[PDB]
């Protein structure tokens, strides 16, 4: 590699091909989708990120930044062999300021973000539950978690960013400075260079936040009206509730979080309990860091910073951003789950999240206000199929997950639905993926791309192509 000798001569730290250091940074989270970079740069400073980008641009090699490496389709590698991969997980600084603003390096994992903001000032951001997820990939495409309906997606509290452009030039952007770049980073942020700092307006970390679960005993006769009643409750429910429906061969269960105490949560859910019949709510009030710890899972490191991070799964996933569904659409879905899902040997599961409703912060911005387009949808579905670490993923798994999703999406009006770039689907056609993830924002994203990455060095198979 001329690109490797360029990096060494620019005093950019790199991993030697085939070494233990290469295996540490260069093993994709998803064991189904390993990739072999041309080079792995391991910068500790913004100056080293600039030099690494300049080296890639000079040699015409595709460049991919990897923060936490949780991409379901290994897009931090580029979703193919041969990129210059810029490993960012050595840069995990979280700095909270007295005015409640925070400057965070994207290589900080969500558990480290939550731990540092909690300990520095009892502050928080609206991010998802896995603690190992990088804040870079998460916030640049959305970031949905247990307080989304009150505080928005992670990117809804972003107020600034620092980006290494594909020239190596370091720029600042905000609503008031390079606002076109700042728009694109807030939902399509892999496309425009390496983000090396994100600035946010934190919120006060709740002293009292209640997690809750509702165990259900549904079948093909009760599940359609139960899912419809769940959805209808979600449309009107207060911003303090974020919740989801989990579904697998084991049946149906509600889980969520409520900003407030247990008594208030039980009063707020009583109409949904009355819709269902014969259910009990389980609920526990904790503080914010208690809530983060609870959803991390038993025995998971809630504050991961080590370069030796090595979480893995072996899986295929897909998603659906959907408007409100009819009860007939829920019947089609439950029919698929009760027949094809029930008889499947696969360990599949899905979540149906309420992202919208009258009071939701996620559905407050218009679709065009950020690159994140799915502001008009009520539901976010995640579909997941996993096999053991030492199994090969079977191709009938693609058809199982496609069938689960299409049991809903094949009945929806064209242009009213899509997919979530944080839950990317490897099997979709390349340009159909760009429309699923960014919808009506694609045209403006292509113009931003033509301005900031005209040579399309920051590319992957599902990424935005430059068009002025
Ligand atoms: C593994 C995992 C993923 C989860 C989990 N829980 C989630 C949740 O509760 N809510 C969510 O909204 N999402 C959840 N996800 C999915 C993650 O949000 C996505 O998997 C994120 O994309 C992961 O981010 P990260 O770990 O940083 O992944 P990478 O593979 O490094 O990058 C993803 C993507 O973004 C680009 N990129 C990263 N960093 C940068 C920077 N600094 N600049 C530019 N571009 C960047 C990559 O190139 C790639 O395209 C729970 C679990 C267990």
């Amino acid at each position: 590699e001329a690109v490797n000798s360029c990096l060494t001569q620019a005093k950019v730290p790199t991993d030697a091909q085939g070494s233990q250091s290469w295996k540490e940074d260069g093993t994709a989270y998803n064991l189904r989708l390993p990739f072999e970079p041309a080079a792995i740069a391991v910068p500790t400073t913004v100056a080293q990120v600039s030099a690494a980008v300049e080296c890639g641009a000079k040699h015409g090699v595709a460049i991919s930044a990897k923060s936490g490496g949780h991409s379901y389709t290994s897009l931090g590698f580029g979703g193919e062999d041969g990129h210059l991969m810029i490993e960012l997980d050595r840069m995990y600084s979280v700095k909270l300021a007295k005015d409640g603003t925070a400057k965070i390096q994207p290589g900080a994992r969500l558990g480290h973000v939550a731990t540092e903001l909690w300990n520095q000032g009892k502050r928080a951001l609206a991010h998802g539950t896995c603690p190992g997820v990088g804040l870079g990939g998460h916030a640049l495409h959305g970031g949905y978690g247990m307080v989304a309906r009150k505080h928005g997606l992670t990117l809804d509290l972003m107020i600034g960013a620092t980006v290494v452009l594909p020239t190596g030039k370091v720029v600042h952007c905000s609503k008031t400075e390079n606002s076109d770049l700042f728009w694109g980073i807030r939902g399509a942020g892999a496309n425009f260079g390496v983000v090396v700092e994100l600035e946010f307006q934190t919120f006060a970390a709740p002293e009292k936040i209640t997690y809750f679960d509702i165990g259900l005993n549904w079948d093909q006769n009760t599940a359609p009206q139960g899912l419809y009643d769940f959805q209808e409750f979600g449309k009107g429910m207060p911003a303090e509730i974020t919740m989801q429906m989990g579904v697998s061969k084991n049946g149906y269960s509600v889980d969520g979080a409520y900003i407030g105490d247990e008594a208030s949560l039980r009063k707020a859910l009583q109409p949904l309990v009355q819709k269902f019949g014969g259910v009990q709510v389980t609920a526990t009030t904790v503080d914010w860091m208690g809530l983060v710890t609870h959803f991390a899972g038993a025995g998971v490191n809630v504050n991961p910073t080590s370069a030796s991070y090595d979480a893995h799964d072996n899986f295929y996933a897909s998603s659906l951003a959907a408007p409100a569904l009819t009860l007939a659409e829920f019947k089609s879905f439950v029919n698929f789950v009760s027949t094809t899902g029930k008889s499947s040997s696969h360990s599949w599961w899905l979540q149906m999240d309420i992202t919208g409703g009258t009071y939701s912060a996620v559905s407050k911005p218009k679709p065009s206000d950020t690159a994140y387009v799915h502001r008009d949808t009520l539901l976010l579905f995640q579909f997941y199929d996993s096999v053991a670490a030492t199994a090969q993923y079977p191709s009938d798994g693609f058809n199982l997950i496609k069938g689960l999703r299409q049991s809903i999406s094949s009945s929806l009006k064209a242009g009213t639905w899509g997919m979530y770039a944080n839950y990317p689907d490897s099997q979709i056609k390349n340009d159909r993926a760009t429309e699923m993830y960014w919808g009506s924002n694609v045209a403006k994203l292509e113009a931003v791309k033509a301005k900031y990455d005209p040579k399309n060095l920051f590319r992957n198979p599902q990424s935005i192509k430059p068009k002025a």
